[PDB]
């Protein structure tokens, strides 16, 4: 599976188009309670996450709930949707759109995106030893709200890193949306706080993430990192000031240490 990992990543930023497949997801359920008082759960629109590391673009393919009407086995319906969909968006594209390496967040996707790929031999797919939380993007209003109203499938395209790239380098807001993604992934109510550092923090209508200052943001980064670390910390037993500076890459990553 894992050819993606943090001592080859920097291959992330270079000429061939990359992207990145995550199909968590696609069938999805919510927490509810079924007004006779009781907890269970129910089923609501999910998504793909389709991303490219060096652009910061996102195709966001919104799956309505019709598509598991009257279906079994509705995990590896959704892996097999999940393949057909990414197979649909290649052609879609013209041939010097189209990616040459594809990267799956879960292995279960490794199969199925051969299958339909079949017809795009020289396509790379492989999987990865990082574990780059592209769900966490559900709990950025913007996105949950787009995704829980949607009345039919649709492809909808963002970009994950604003105007960003106009001052920093693919790597640096990889790194950026990273610490973000991963810190809203393990504690959304504190992450929330830290990209909310002034009363007068706005995100733009055009923008997923918060108008910040050059400064803003080296301490959004310092504080985002402390967070994930801490929470690595308690979650595994380990003190944080034991930690190396490799081992932290690992952890921001998602890698396994
Ligand atoms: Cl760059
Ligand atoms: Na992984
Ligand atoms: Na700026």
């Amino acid at each position: 599976e894992p050819y993606l990992s943090s001592q080859n990543y920097g291959e992330l930023f270079s000429n061939q188009i990359i992207w990145f497949v995550d199909d968590t997801n696609v069938y999805r359920v919510t927490i509810h309670k079924t007004f006779e008082g009781n907890l269970t759960t129910k089923p609501i629109n999910g998504a793909i996450f389709i991303f490219n590391p060096r652009t910061g673009q996102l195709f966001l393919k919104i799956i309505h709930t019709s598509v598991w009407a009257g279906q079994k086995r509705l995990g590896q319906l959704a892996k097999w949707k999940t393949a057909e969909e990414v197979a649909a968006l290649i052609r879609s594209l013209p041939v010097e759109e189209q990616p040459k390496q594809i990267i799956v967040t879960r292995k279960g996707m490794l199969d199925p995106l051969e299958v339909h790929l079949l017809d795009f031999p020289n396509i790379v797919i492989k999987g990865s030893e990082l574990q780059l939380p592209f769900q966490a993007c559900l709990k950025v209003e913007k996105f949950g709200d787009l995704i829980l109203k949607a009345t039919e499938p649709q492809m909808v395209l963002f970009n994950l890193y604003d105007d960003w790239l106009k001052t920093i380098s693919s790597y640096t807001a990889f790194s950026r949306l990273i610490l973000i993604l991963r810190a809203l992934h393990v504690n959304n109510d504190r992450a929330k706080v830290i990209l909310k550092p002034d009363k007068t923090t706005i995100t733009e209508p055009h923008h997923i993430w918060p108008t910040l200052t050059d400064e803003e943001w080296i301490k959004v980064e310092v504080q985002l990192k402390d967070l994930i670390l801490a929470d690595y910390g308690k979650k595994n037993n380990v003190n944080v000031a034991s930690l190396t500076q490799s081992e932290i890459r690992d952890i921001i990553l998602g890698m396994e240490i």
